[PDB]
């Protein structure tokens, strides 16, 4: 085993299961639009994660239009062991009477 890994997840890897370990990192890294009001929202269980790092960043290319999507990293680290779900919804805020344009579920396995 190592020190510490880090697991990446995208979009690709809806409704996966992921064993980590303690020490291990989770990185969440989604394509998003920042410019049309939506955003990912993350739902987590927050006694077994902590937020490390969230990061909204402009991506250079395809160029394209050179800005353009932008980059959403979400870093947790657990707590404790535990076994949890982690949900993300594709939306906008002050939006009414609507679902996520895309949801995103992945289950983790603390060991
Ligand atoms: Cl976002």
């Amino acid at each position: 085993g190592p020190h510490m890994a880090i697991h990446i997840l995208t979009e690709k890897e809806d409704h996966a299961t992921l064993h980590i370990s303690f020490n291990d990192l989770i990185k969440i890294q989604l394509r998003t639009n920042p410019s049309t009001g939506y955003a990912w929202n993350i739902e987590y269980p927050t006694d077994t994660f902590s937020l490390s790092q969230d990061t909204i960043k402009a991506e250079p290319h395809p160029s394209g239009m050179v800005g353009f999507p932008s980059i959403r990293e979400i870093q947790l680290k657990p707590l404790k062991v535990g076994t949890t779900t982690i949900k993300l919804g594709y939306s906008r805020p002050w939006e009414k009477g609507k679902e996520p344009l895309r949801s995103l579920t992945y289950s983790v396995v603390i060991r």
